[PDB]
């Protein structure tokens, strides 16, 4: 029925959302490390990708409300900390790839439940995850093939991501 | 194959267009009432949504022509007049929901018939119907929950939808 | 007659005219889709622009019907003719605009009889716009009749745009 | 099996790409004739559409690389030269119609191989092929129905396609 | 013999053109690989040179038409794929050099056939090939002498070649 | 071809109609009658060339497609000496 159709879509939406919450904390944790290491452009792009995941989490939450459900506040999995630079980019590529696989499954569920608006949302976000995927693979390729010679170039670059957060104060 | 496929898509396209024609007359009728009641903001937005349905009617017609068919000129269903404000918003949300449901099945037909262009057309319009649905649900909620304090706020507002219609004269 | 009766007779001619507009909107838009399909851009565009004039007429009639206390009709008068070839489109639209002006002038007399100055003036203004439509259609028809394909060859591939898109909700 | 889903998608991408290469050479061949016949506006649009097909070939190659494959440099079919003006537009409409049908099928494969990103690529390009189709059908209609009077209007028109190609030198 | 003169010039113009068509695909293949490796500046200049080769093909074609011939659509030789970065620049320098040698002979034939306009077209394009040769020798030289130090500088650079291709849609 | 051929037949008939006049003036009834008969034949050529021009004009290549590849024989070969 209509109610079961919505509940099944809400379920994959909250699963995706929980994955987004995990990515936000995982990438920001890496952001703090790269920043601490003073690899500015890497620090900045890692934070800009975290913000894309924040935006995904919010979009998933808004559709869940539209369907009458509650947006989860729990993250899926655990954040891995203290990763060395090569492990950061190899693991983040792995995560992006597994995310696209899972969201492609969630998309299918939306289509089966005849939910056109939610399947389109997954499709749009999956394209953005593909851009994250390509970025992490590329950095990993340079670390693998060029090592510290590549990092020497990143050392001390600007880490800014733009004007500060439009906020309340 | 091809001929059969085309005919099946033209049939759902005309069914949808017939629903668009119904919606144009139903929403404009309610628009005349709201204007007469002098709830400008509600009057204005109802007409703007009616113009979205006109553009949907026109996009369906154009696709129908591209497929070799003739666009229908009869609306589906009867127009309901004399609806009071609470009924206007409850019914329109009901209509938008039913529209998304039907278009979702029409979309499926396009996919089964291998017509990607028409499927994409439905997809886009369904997203615009979701916006209509949300708008009507929202007005309905404030009329249910707040009445007069909310209606007094709408009383006497501008009902202009912008600059006058580019026409022939 | 009395106040109510006076409004009622005027509401009745307003709904007859409005129903004629609804018909014009669908008939002209039907021809618009065909012209567009044939890729006669300038013709397709002016046909739609005239259909939009009729939408405005329908809306104006409606707003006056509500001001008089009545209910604007949603049924179109007559049926739409589909599949007309180009020469038939312009000959029939010219006939229809003529018939419209004929009927609206009778409707105006009724408004004057019922002592409704505002509604009478509405019909007057709209009759003037219908005259513009008639002259347009007669001129196209005349060139089609006299110049044939050589006239149409010049319209082929012209822009069909009616300007910026429909200020709508989404 | 991850690798087999990529192989199968890469295979249809290279088929579509080969079709793009054919179109590029076919449409530019016709552009050289149209210019030679001094029908500028027709020559110009023919070249602009060939550049669209160049972009498609590029987009397909980029996706083939993201999937780990090698973008083909072989075109499908044979270029037909020496076509008169009516025959250019009747064959090009036929070509575009055949491309949309083929691409719709390739899109099906992408969906079957669980590849949402490539499927969306195909759907985007199919929409552009539909624009090419309509264009060629309209020109061909004018030639069939109006011939010389129509061509008289095109004779001696401008043929520029805009600012010259940003190149290396 | 007028016609004989034209025929011999058209022959070398189609030989040159087939050489251009080969270069477009060879260079673009390498562009796709350099883009994949994320060496943006190299990928960008490779494509810009490919576009210069597209313009050469177009100019040969137009001269072929002025002479009453038909421009070839088949490339000369085979595209080599999978080249390592040093091999890309070593072979592109060899090809550019081979091209200037051939075009220089083709230019001689035009003069022998008393065709001043075609000879001047060759002289102009040869100067551009010299610009290409110099570019490939320079990059080849940095790779030989600087190794991964040079690559480290190119990793992550912009790959943009400007605004998108003015096209039909 | 057909446009100039129609103009040329029309001209001929004009010219021949004056040559006929000269024949009547010189009292040459036989030569007047020769011009009369031949002018009648030129009129058949004129009509033929006008018709082809009109079809080419109004139907173009659609018309020529029908003619493409038709027989061109004008019947049995020239009776000659060899
Ligand atoms: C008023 C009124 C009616 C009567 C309804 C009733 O039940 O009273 C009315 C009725 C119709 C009906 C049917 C159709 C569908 C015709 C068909 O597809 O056969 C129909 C179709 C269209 N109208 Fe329409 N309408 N309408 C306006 C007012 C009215 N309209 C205003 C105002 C604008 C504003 C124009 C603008 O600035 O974009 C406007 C524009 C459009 C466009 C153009 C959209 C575009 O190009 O983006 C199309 C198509
Ligand atoms: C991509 C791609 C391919 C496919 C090759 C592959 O192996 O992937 C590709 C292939 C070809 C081929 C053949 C030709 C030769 C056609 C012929 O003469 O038969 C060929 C020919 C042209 N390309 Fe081309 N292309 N292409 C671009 C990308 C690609 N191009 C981009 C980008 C632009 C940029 C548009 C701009 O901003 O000017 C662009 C423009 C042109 C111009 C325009 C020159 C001018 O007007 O100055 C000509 C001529
Ligand atoms: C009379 C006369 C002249 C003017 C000479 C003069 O100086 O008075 C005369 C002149 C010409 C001249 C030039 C040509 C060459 C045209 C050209 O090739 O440009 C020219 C060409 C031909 N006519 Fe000709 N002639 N002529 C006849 C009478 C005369 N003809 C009669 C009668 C027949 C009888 C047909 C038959 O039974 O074969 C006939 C046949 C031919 C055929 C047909 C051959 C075939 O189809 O087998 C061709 C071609
Ligand atoms: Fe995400
Ligand atoms: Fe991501
Ligand atoms: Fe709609
Ligand atoms: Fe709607
Ligand atoms: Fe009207
Ligand atoms: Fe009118
Ligand atoms: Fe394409
Ligand atoms: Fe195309
Ligand atoms: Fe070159
Ligand atoms: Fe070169
Ligand atoms: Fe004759």
């Amino acid at each position: 029925n209509r109610e079961d159709r919505k509940a099944k879509v809400i379920e994959v939406l909250n699963k995706a959302r929980a994955m987004e919450l995990h990515a936000i904390h995982q990438y920001m944790n890496q952001h703090y490390s790269l920043d601490d290491m003073d690899y500015g452009e890497l620090a900045a792009n890692m934070k800009l990708i975290a913000i894309d995941e924040m935006r995904h989490a919010e979009n998933f939450a808004e559709r869940i409300k539209e369907l009458g459900g509650e947006p989860t506040t729990q993250k899926e999995g655990k954040v891995v900390t203290g990763q060395a630079v090569p492990v950061i980019y190899e693991s983040d590529a792995d995560q992006e790839d597994a995310t696209i696989e899972a969201y492609s499954q969630f998309l299918k569920v939306c289509k089966e439940q005849g939910d056109i608006v939610t399947a389109r949302l997954f499709e749009r976000i999956i394209e953005e995850e593909q851009a994250h995927l390509t970025y992490y693979e590329n950095i990993g390729s340079h670390i693998k093939n060029l090592g510290d010679t590549y990092l020497a170039k990143i050392a001390g670059t600007p880490s800014s991501t733009g004007t500060a957060s439009k906020g309340f104060v």
